[PDB]
RNA sequence: GCCAUCAUAGUAUAGUGGUCAUUAUAAAUCGUUGUGGCCGAUUAGACCCAAGUUCGAUUCUUGGUGAUGGCAC
RNA sequence: GCCAUCAUAGUAUAGUGGUCAUUAUAAAUCGUUGUGGCCGAUUAGACCCAAGUUCGAUUCUUGGUGAUGGCAC
């Protein structure tokens, strides 16, 4: 054929072999989408779920994913050094990816929430990121990093909501206030102000959620310092 | 952040500036799919009207979407050379191109098949892939080649399920049958046994569906030959 | 073999088809380099005559080199877009101009500088990079970007190199006179302080070297703003 | 400047932290060079010693390089994972190891071949790429590649020019000597028909050459095998 | 890494130191009718990239690139 | 591209040709209780990358990388 050409054109990335890959998958717009759909703030517990049961059944599809982690809108998946799913095309993996969670949240919102159908102009995206780690240490630290990322945001949503829900103000006012604030300035803010301890709130809120092939496990803890943890578990290294 | 340090590792892939980029998406193991959800051989009406409806809302959503293409499972969406979307960032594309049609398509199938509910185990799922062409005779040769490609396809499908349907073959006797064959072949074959004109078959399914940017206009013709059809739209190349 | 599974981790990178690949390659510490051998200031002729004697050789042997512009220490080549040289490889494409410059340079030093032979730990050395372009108005605007950098470099280090071996100024004292100056105090202060008319200087100084396919011809000309220059060559835009 | 937005054009490749990266350079067509330079066969002992000198000349300028192989041809180096040169750009540290390998070459071979003079049209000229090896054993394995080539490779050129040489046979006729022939087979041929004892060739010729940091030390030895080499050199891994 | 063979239309195939350089399909237009099928007619499309030899090179000699077949890890 | 200035802990900040090299926040454990908040105490972490000079370099001299501020398209 004289049209068939314009396939040389096209690139394919194979990710490096033998080592860790990291899938992050992140909501698109998911702040115009919690409004629209009236999220309970600042933690929506049912959507989380929705989150979860998404990633737990793509963990549960493909074996090959050894950990997963997430919170707010967001799912790190850890796929084995040696994983040969689509040849590590870079391009199928994100891309499946994104259409597997967007689709799935989409099935498990219709089952949590009948109540609240799915309007066409505002429908659960995903984009979805590969990332590859040489040494498990990178692995490790990685999840620290979004375990602490989790930290700050619930502690900073936590605080400004309060302010705003619990208290009366505006959004623009909350703001404002914690402006040049630190960690224990927001637990000050909630407790003397907002009459709230933050260190009653949920599990899954401040420390996540995650999921482990063991059977897949559900846990919210710390994984950042707890060495024994990643000890008991070598088959994620491998 | 101490743990922050590993989003260096992170690669960003930006598209190559005053470049056509042409996004491809295609349905995961769609085959099954239509043996599921028991789709009409060899082409199902509604099911292409469920893409065609994905395309046309996403080709809606973006501005930057000139033309589009589809058939069958897949569907090309060419991007204005000028495109800036997403700072041309190949995996945001991609990913966000698979999640949409994912979505969209899940929402067109709840409204066109209400009788078949989507099953957990069994959603639509697309890859994405980002292609890029220095000049628009790459284009022209492109579509051409996916219209090129519509025709075979077709063909074969329809000589195919005429032969397991009609002459009430099993689909590996169909398959031997047509081991080798011809398209004149494969025409004197409907004509002659199945007694089934080819031309006389919907102009949607041999020639594919085209989805321009005029308010946004739907037709099947042919674009191979046809220059005027591409002289006459000169906004594509710019 | 039990060891050759390692080849697995090579990645190449094939350049886009169909476009215009430049290629250039700048002279590693040629500072240094220039007052190692005593290279006459502001421009050493022979020096610029080895250089471009090695661009002109590695022209004349590869055909598929358009158009060659350098200045100083730099050379950029024009491939024509066209080009299938080592399947678009573009390691293998940098590396081999960058070895070819280094050697043919040596050779060329030697036969102008017989009475400087080189030295190992100085030897001239190249880096290279290639660069797609779409269009052949960034082709133009590049050269023009070249040419451009040559006229300012060349007018700065005329006045400072005057300032420094006529008015016998210390080099910290020429530059701080030229702190805040343009191009009419840069003349001015060469014609009344210096005794120098810079319109007079040598072609080659002022505007740079170009080789161009015609037979390969050499010309010191300005191809910014004449575009029948251009025009007249119509084989360089294909 | 209206011309600099040209430079957006241009794609920088950072290679992964944290991993070992292994540059390998080859000379570009050798075999016509030692045609032309009638080197001695099959093994010329005063081009390799160039071919070393250059190396050890190269790995003496930069320390970030922990060990070198060579034979033949063609050189392999390696930088500790954690080296920062260039920001580990792909296209500085490729082309500049081509560079210096080819100037070092012209250099060293005025040294040890003042008899013959370089000619323009037979300049040493040598390719370069990056490999990037995420564990050791993977570096292990692949020094362990080369000189299992060099083995075999010696072992053939070796067979056939003594099979010419001893037995006066024609190209073709060694050709058609050696088909089908394994290293035991060639080695039984070299000892009973060409009465040449392989065992006695040089440890240079057969082992190849192995430049490791300790102070920089030359060995021709066997490092597939002996894990007490690499055992006592932990330097080597980090 | 080595030798042998080879480089032509979208694909697949014959030929030449010298006319508009073949043949078969595929492609484009017209006509017939069974439709885009079969048949008849017309049109369109190429000799890897350079140097050198020569009156003239797709040919011959050289170089560079690229591919397959063998043999060997 | 030019010049000035600068490179320390996760961040932000003092000082030295020579002891375990500051201080303030952030982080880790214990304790108090109002909670992971305030406060007390204990602990953890670093001087861009090489060479030369030197007995000894985070400091000086040189070079390479990176960043900011001014001036210029």
């Amino acid at each position: 054929s004289k049209y068939e050409y314009v396939k040389l054109f096209e690139k394919e990335n194979y990710l490096l072999p033998d080592t860790y890959i990291i899938i992050r998958v992140d909501g698109k717009g998911f702040h115009k989408f919690s409004q629209f759909y009236e999220f309970e703030k600042p933690n929506d517990l049912k959507a989380l779920q929705v989150m979860n049961s998404a990633a737990e059944k793509l963990m549960s599809k493909y074996s090959d994913v050894m950990l997963a982690y997430g919170d707010s809108d967001e799912y790190s998946f850890l796929l084995r050094k040696n994983c040969q799913l689509y040849e590590r095309r870079e391009m199928k993996l994100t891309t499946l990816f994104s259409s597997l969670m967007s689709t799935y949240y989409m099935y498990f919102w219709s089952q949590y929430f009948p109540d609240k159908p799915l309007h066409i102009d505002h429908l659960p995206n995903f984009d979805a990121r590969a990332v590859l780690y040489p040494d498990f240490k990178h692995i490790r630290n990685y999840f620290s990093w979004r375990q602490v990322d989790c930290h700050i945001n619930n502690l900073y949503n936590t605080t400004f909501w309060n302010l705003v829900l619990k208290l009366k103000m505006t959004p623009q006012q909350a703001e404002q206030r914690l402006m040049g604030t630190v960690a224990s300035d927001k637990n000050e803010i909630l407790f003397k102000e907002c009459g709230v301890n933050y260190n009653n709130e949920s599990e899954m809120y401040k420390k996540g959620t995650i999921i482990v092939r063991e059977e897949l496990k559900i846990y919210h803890v710390d994984i950042i310092n707890d060495d024994s943890w990643w000890k008991s578990r070598p088959w994620l290294k491998d």
